[PDB]
């Protein structure tokens, strides 16, 4: 690695041998970040170089490049030029992404381009550096002995700024990020570089843009100052390989090359920019007029960005053979820099009349890369996307997958059985899983890869759109919990947030319209996600913030009711339940063998009869444990009551295997341990009790049982309005009775101990002190204070106690037999101190944290109820439809059954109702965001900018209008003297 | 721990610390009362430039009146030449 | 401090300075929690190596 850097360079002195100079290199007393260096022989391959550069260094690939010559002004050039470099190459170079090669010396150009990059850096915040990248010879270095180390990655502390020396030796410029130091052997000549300097740069030119290439070429440009002779061999060496170059109009040769565009005289013009050597650089002004259109001129239009669209203008008048070829070189380089302000202002005028399949490659190289705004800006001039999504550009666009990303990993385990399906099927099951129109897929393809304004735009565009949001939130989340990196399950989790919102936003709408038709929305097959109901897909995706509306909230009530009508009182219910020929009647409205099975067909009295049928089974098991419970032989009520808890363990059996799974989500809840729990002190109760040697032991535990059975109904009552939430916010109040009971026990144990050790009881049982102890401080709280057990002068005294001291006789059979009389008082006292703290102090401590906990919670108990509300609901839908002391003959039904193995044209009507509805709502949030106060303060600062540019036009450009009409009349007022002269 | 791995901790928060002032940086220029003190200096800047051609466009439109004037009457010296 | 100008002067600009180190370490636990861990418990060479 850093090792393989020796050896495949190899560097000559020829005497041949691989170097040792790779470096991390770094400069002393300065605050620029390491730059990465390698020193390089010449005549070397330039493919292992730039394989170095992306790879082992890790640089990303070129938009443009510009390499910039010149020299012949030595120390200061002129301030033009340098606002020509800073705000005309700089930022062309931060904006498209781009490198500059130049000579990464303090001498020549490369200290004004170092000045130009760091003075850029001051007043620009791009979050962004400028891929600044120079060559030099081996030779010229100055302090190239401190670079021998062949150990890796190595700062080595290069001392700049020190040793003034002039002519011979240049230190480096520490504004470029990599250097690359040619070895020539010669050391101290000017250098042999340009051999290599041009290989590279034709290699560059010879790579294509994108990710897996699949672009157009990098362009590649020279930037020319005045310069010398060697520069103008430099020059056409450099168009012999066909690269294009720019000129600027300071002095020199390129006046000299501007000048002979412009239009013997030729040979005097070459006889006073260099003075010297006419007639061989007259053949290589012959040379300039061989190619004669690699060549533009940059001093005729000058602008902040007018630079880069001279750039292109030079690819375009550099582009040879075809001009549709050079568009297309055009739109795709647009696309290539992520510039829209050029491509739509420049290209879409309406002069090229564009074809089809210029569009659709430009099109997907903005959907390789990430480009939100070109894709909008190519889908709205026209373009069909069924001819568009080949499989083949399908296949293309989940190629580019990053390499440590998380669907590089998925479908890599989708190779081990592209396959898109099975990684939908895999992360989603056998519903809600898509099988593998156009928009639908670019949908999916945004979400997979996690792309934002993607996916947004995508939904904007296709159809479907409720159940293509929640699905979409759906596979976000699971995606957020199967991931690495702690930013990508951030940004996973906030795109999932803006899908449900617009699920909320736009069903709102679709609500406000009709209820009828929206109800038809919701409830109803999708056939993109396995045929799943919009609600399931909520449900699944835990979209808390879609089922707690208004209009979900009144479709789960007409659901409930079934075919009855959703505002039936509940006293006509019940009227209607216990008689029942009283359904035929008019008392219930129905329609919102048919109307028998429509009342009992209904949720709601499925669960009314769960409820009277579940109260009998309570009121029977007190008739057994109460009234006749005999010891020897169980009676006829206790076998019906051992009947009844067979019923009840086949229905808990049909919701349990209703197979390892469904018996660890069985094991992993709570209420289904409650109604385990039931059952095992039953079948203990009954077991103790048909010995004979336990029946007390049974007896007692069927006791306890039934408090069990009880607190079952609890949870029945959860799916009811009324008193639904307030039970879900039970259980969320006892860390506050927790604290409670921590600070309790310890003042209880303390007051008991000292108040049961300053008396003295002479009955010292264990049992008996822990109920003096433990038992009587607890019902002090509660208002049950015994005076006369604990205080003498509500007592006898009396000589019981065969002992010293004064001794008393107390009231009870457990108060102790015989207690102290010293220092009573103190018990007294005691009395009064607990009392202030337990009843005062904790009482109503504890009623200031229910308070605050109550209005901290109620809000989310309400969202937590309005979402587990859906599945209350299906599964009392999902239930055999006769009693617990009749459930047996469908459980047989049941086991014999396992013994013997809309229209279509609603369905368009209804989705198109809801794209309009979907087209308004966007329409409205557009002009909402367009007509805000910032937006238009926006609007505004563009304005009075363009008004800026139009007043700078005026002021110089009627300054030279004033002379040249001051011009004529200097003139003609002498010719009228001329005239007088002739007078 | 080691030297060098403090060397690569103290540059990743360093990195982290750069990225967070740069944040900060964009989100008080881009907000509202900063782009209307942006604003307030550009039309000021126009104020000034509107004031430069408002009374040196008056003196070279009399300047090239001054030289109408004599040249009409030349035209006529020349009418009185005709 | 003597002066209340100049005592109310310095407890704001503490103030400023517990802000900053409140959203740096903020950004600096988002991308890592290991890394950052390493970051807090260890001692400082310029504060007498203080964590
Ligand atoms: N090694 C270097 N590479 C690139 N730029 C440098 C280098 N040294 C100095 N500069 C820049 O040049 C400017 C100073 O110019 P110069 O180097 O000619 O004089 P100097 O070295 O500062 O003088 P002295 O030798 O007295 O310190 C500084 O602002 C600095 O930014």
């Amino acid at each position: 690695p850093k090792i393989f850097r020796k050896k495949v360079c190899t560097t000559f002195i020829t005497t041949e041998k691989p170097t040792d100079a790779y470096g991390d290199l770094d400069f002393t007393y300065s605050g620029r970040k390491h730059s990465n260096f390698l020193r390089l022989s010449d005549r070397t391959d330039p493919a292992t170089v730039y394989s170095l550069v992306t790879r082992s260094w890790g640089f990303r690939a070129p938009n443009l490049v510009v390499s910039v010559l010149g020299g012949s002004g030595g120390p200061v050039l002129q301030t033009w030029l340098q606002d020509l470099l800073r705000r005309g190459l700089v930022r062309a170079a931060q904006s498209t992404g781009a490198w500059i090669v130049t000579g990464g010396l303090h001498t020549g150009i490369g200290r004004h381009v170092g000045v130009a990059v760091r003075d850029h850096q001051t007043a620009s915040t791009g979050s962004s550096k400028v891929v600044a990248m120079g060559v030099a010879p081996w030779g010229v270095v100055r302090n190239r002995d401190m670079l021998i180390n062949p150990k890796g990655s190595f700062p080595a502390r290069y001392r700049w700024r020190g040793d003034p020396e002039d002519g011979v030796e240049f230190p480096l410029d520490y504004n470029y990020s990599a250097f690359f130091l040619v070895d020539d052997g010669t050391y101290g000549r000017l250098g042999g570089e340009n051999r290599f300097r041009l290989r590279f740069e034709s290699y560059v030119a010879q790579q294509k843009t994108g990710v897996g290439g699949t672009g157009i070429d990098i362009p590649v440009l020279l930037l020319l100052i005045d310069g010398d002779e060697k520069m103008l061999k430099r020059i056409e060496d450099a168009t012999q390989a066909q690269l294009p170059c720019l000129l600027v109009a300071g002095s020199g040769g390129a006046a000299d090359c501007l000048v002979e565009t412009l239009e013997e005289a030729r040979d005097r013009i070459r006889r006073y920019f260099p003075k010297g050597d006419p007639e061989v650089l007259q053949a290589q002004v012959e040379r300039i007029m061989t190619r004669k259109e690699l060549l533009t001129v940059y001093s005729s239009e000058d602008g902040s960005e007018e630079f880069e669209t001279i750039v292109l203008r030079a690819l375009v008048k550099a582009c040879g053979s075809s001009e549709a070829s050079a568009y297309l070189d055009e739109l795709r380089l647009a696309v290539a820099w992520n510039r829209v302000d050029i491509a739509q202002s420049e290209l879409f005028r309406g002069d090229i009349q564009w074809r089809s399949f210029h569009l659709e490659a430009s099109l997907m190289d903005a959907l390789l890369n990430d480009r939100p705004e070109f894709v909008r800006l190519l889908i709205s001039h026209g373009l069909s996307l069924g001819h568009f999504l080949t499989p083949v550009r399908l296949a293309q666009l989940y190629s580019a997958v990053s390499p440590n990303s998380l669907i590089r990993n998925l479908l890599d385990q989708a190779s081990h059985a592209p396959n898109v399906g099975q990684v939908l099927r895999t992360l989603l099951g056998e519903t809600c899983a898509p099988r593998y129109a156009p928009w639908s897929d670019l949908l999916i393809w945004a979400l997979l890869l996690n792309r934002a304004q993607m996916a947004i735009y995508f939904w904007e565009k296709g159809s479907n759109s409720v159940a293509s949001a929640l699905g979409a939130c759906l596979l976000l989340r699971v995606m957020a919990r199967l991931e690495s990196e702690a930013e990508e399950a951030a940004r996973r989790k906030d795109l999932a947030a803006t899908f449900e919102s617009m699920s909320v936003d736009l069903f709102g709408e679709c609500y406000h319209n009709s209820e009828e038709r929206a109800a038809r929305l919701l409830l109803r097959r999708c056939p993109l996600w396995g045929e799943a109901t919009c609600l399931q897909l909520a449900m699944q995706a835990d979209a808390r913030a879609f089922f707690a509306q208004d209009g979900v909230q009144s479709l789960l009530t007409q659901k409930w009711w079934g075919e009855m009508d959703s505002t039936t009182p509940i006293w006509a219910l019940l009227l209607a339940f216990f008689c029942p020929p009283l359904i035929y009647t008019n008392l219930i409205v129905f329609r919102k063998s048919k109307r028998w099975s429509d009342f009992w067909g209904a949720p709601v009295t499925a669960f009314l009869g769960n409820v009277v049928s579940y109260l009998l089974f309570l009121l029977l098991f007190a008739h057994v444990l109460l009234v006749d419970f005999q010891p020897t032989k169980p009676s006829v009520s206790e076998l019906l009551l051992y009947f009844w808890a067979f019923t009840l363990l086949c229905e808990e059996l049909r919701q349990g295997l209703g197979l390892r799974h469904r018996l660890h989500l069985y094991l992993s809840d709570t209420w289904n341990q409650c109604d385990l729990l039931a059952l095992t002190c039953f079948l203990l109760g009954v077991g103790c009790r048909l010995t004979p040697g336990l029946f007390d032991l049974g007896r007692t535990v069927l006791c306890l049982d039934f408090m069990i059975f009880t607190l079952r109904l609890l949870h029945i009552f959860t799916v009811n309005k009324q008193l639904g939430p307030k039970i879900v916010i039970v259980s969320k109040m006892m860390k506050d009775v927790f604290f409670f009971l921590f600070f309790l026990c310890v003042w209880l144990v303390a007051y008991g101990v000292a108040t049961e050790g300053i008396l003295r009881p002479q009955d010292r049982s264990l049992p008996s002190i822990l109920r003096r102890v433990f038992y009587r401080p607890y019902l002090q709280i509660f208002g049950q204070i015994p005076q006369e057990e604990m205080d003498v002068a509500l007592m006898i005294p009396g000589n019981c106690s065969m002992e010293r001291g004064s001794w008393a006789h107390p009231e009870g059979p457990v108060a102790g037999s015989c207690v102290s009389q010293y220092a009573n008082w103190l018990v007294v006292l005691l009395l009064i101190v607990f009392l202030l703290v337990a009843n005062i102090l904790l009482l109503n401590l504890l009623i200031a944290m229910f308070s605050y906990t109550f209005s901290k919670v109620h809000g989310n108990s309400d969202l937590y109820w309005k979402a587990q509300r859906y599945s209350l609901i299906r599964e009392f839908h999902s239930r055999p439809a006769l009693a617990p002391p009749l459930i047996i003959i469908s459980h047989v039904r049941l086991l014999i059954k396992w013994l013997r193995r809309l229209s279509k044209e609603a369905e368009r009507k209804l989705l198109t109702w809801e794209s309009v509805h979907k087209e308004n709502f966007l329409l409205a949030q557009a002009r909402d965001k367009r007509d805000s106060d910032s937006e238009r303060l926006k609007r505004t600062s563009q304005k009075v900018d363009t008004a800026l540019k139009q007043l700078g036009q005026i002021r110089e450009y009627d300054r030279r209008l004033r002379g040249l009409e001051r011009e004529v009349q200097h003139c003609s007022r002498v010719l009228t003297w001329m005239a007088e002269a002739l007078s």
